[PDB]
């Protein structure tokens, strides 16, 4: 409330809610995906616990946003959350391919952010997102990267034998 | 898929991935209701802390559901989460009214659901409800059902004085 | 004995002695498919170990059944038991199409029994089927399922490399 | 000294010089605070025992900045320390109001620091101050809210009453 | 039986069965009372658990005198439990006032068995009973008393409020 409120922008404000909707919908997905690889027709349970893992990470980012929210005075917004943009992920490459660029869309939202924060001098806002969300997207887009090439080393002629071995081996 | 599927009906599939959505719905309404009380001009920790544990609770119930819809071959299907009916949730009293209504629909829900499923004559579907659902929601619904006659009997004139000593002696 | 018998008809004996009988031949079949894969011209230790497992489980069955009918003072018949419908299995995939169709007819006879139940109105008998059949067989299905997904995955021209690799990575 | 000074401008060192004697002032009010408390005809052992504590934690404040002072080369230089505002601090909502107003001066500084450095490119500067101070603020500004807005709740006529209890169970 | 039967009238005997069924009928009391208190729309826990844990109290005294009974060749005799005086108990005051009432009738049970006792010169009865039974009853009396002082202390128009601490703060 106003009470408390100090150098909190009401763009800042309304770009968080934002950002929380953006996380939601992240977890949203991560969720369908995890259990679209825990299908008797796609069996891959290495591949579905590292999405209901980031599902669960996920989480704690909007968990982390709202509590920050509330510490700085401002009111959170709920608004509905769409559905994932698949029913169906295809295979683990393909998976993993659109789980790349869900999270370059969070990591350029959480830059857009700073800059944003950055605008109207806001320091705070500024340390929370490198402390808890610049490193964290970093390091979680060079596993991914990683992992897809893995995958496409593995591809070819013999790839269902390449994506058994990379979720018995890797995941 | 089809490969392990038996005795499972298109209607109680259909059914499941329904109550899915409203148990994501539950999760969600309870979300906000456990912020909102840890806004700085409600500050109420245990009544923040009830309903999160709450959303956790919910939580586990879409999953639990989500893998027995795998588990018995069917295909889960998501739909957009509807926001929280409120914005803003006044007092506890009209909170525990709102988490309660929220309840009995679930409980409804779950009563429909398991009607459906003997109709069909699938006694693993029966189980499955009574098991881990059925129980729970009474157990919640009679606590709840306490708050709120001790909230009651602390209303009146001192009514803010009466809120703060259930937070403090009984949450 | 009459004695102790109530609410228990004739009709539910004579199919719980009928179950025993399928049970045992079931648990007859897995003793055989469990040494096939012990043979030295086939030797997939990981298989012969999962359905060596699969034989103490039905067997485990059986005398769950037994004891019930005569907790409920019915009297058990034995028949004679059946030989398993092969000699030879074939391969790994093989074998578990096998066992999958073993297990469907297994659960359609728990169905069937549990329908029986209903029609005589015996709840103990239900309630019996459901906490330690129905969800069992589910959960082995949907086990077998899976396997079944990864094995054809690892089909093609080097399907013995792969069936090596599922008994060292899987099993 | 000289020796070891480096992008640390004459401007940042004397406003670190003000920001010092700012804390050592706060200090100072948190002990008068404190003891206040302790008085027989006041005696609040809990609103005592909290604002002792915040005393002990301004006085962290100002000797890390001390520390960091020597650190980049700068020169310490102290002023005479203005007596706290009141001799007396009336109930404890009067107390905590005062805090409050108290801590956002403090943290108005520090986000003046924060600019100020900016604007003479300190990177160090700005760091030290986002990872001891900004969210520091942020967390204890909150809590006085929360801590405002139950003794709110326990106003009116028995407001006696509602001191004695927030005493008790909050603090 | 008369094999062992030494100085124990027949007056006593009979006095004991009756004692015994006033005991049941106690501890029937205490069972109503218990479970009232659990309703929802009472929701009293600790007062629950008081009443529960005196009908356990009340058990423990007719198992004691059945004993008794045995030892001494008398024959127990069993008569119909009346139910409880009240369906509904009102009010924490109300409902430890009908348990005074209630142990007071039992105190007098107890006196009025020692004077028969004494007239039949049955020292082993009078030194039963004092030792297992008439300090027990003063105690509890005493702590009735000293709740009801307090209740009514905490009586006036804000008297809900009261019962509600109490039930916090003492039981």
């Amino acid at each position: 409330s106003s009470q408390i409120r100090q150098n909190y922008s009401t763009d800042v404000e309304a770009a968080v809610n934002s950002l929380v909707n953006l996380y939601l919908q992240a977890s949203y997905t991560y969720l369908s995906l995890g259990f679209y690889f825990d299908r008797d027709d796609v069996a891959l349970e290495g591949v579905s616990h590292f999405f209901r893992e980031l599902a669960e990470e996920k989480r704690e980012g909007y968990e982390r946003l709202l509590k920050m929210q509330n510490q700085r005075g401002g009111r959170a917004l709920f608004q509905d959350i769409k559905k994932p943009a698949e029913d169906e992920w295809g295979k683990t490459p393909d998976a993993m391919k659109a789980a790349m660029a869900l999270e370059k869309k969070l990591n350029q939202a959480l830059l857009d952010l700073h800059a944003l924060g950055s605008a109207r001098t806001d320091p705070h806002l500024c340390d929370f997102l490198e402390t808890h969300f610049l490193d964290e997207e970093v390091k979680l887009i060079k596993k991914m990267g990683d992992h897809l090439t893995n995958l496409h080393r593995l591809g070819g002629p013999e790839a269902g034998l390449g994506e058994y071995l990379f979720e018995r081996l890797t995941l």
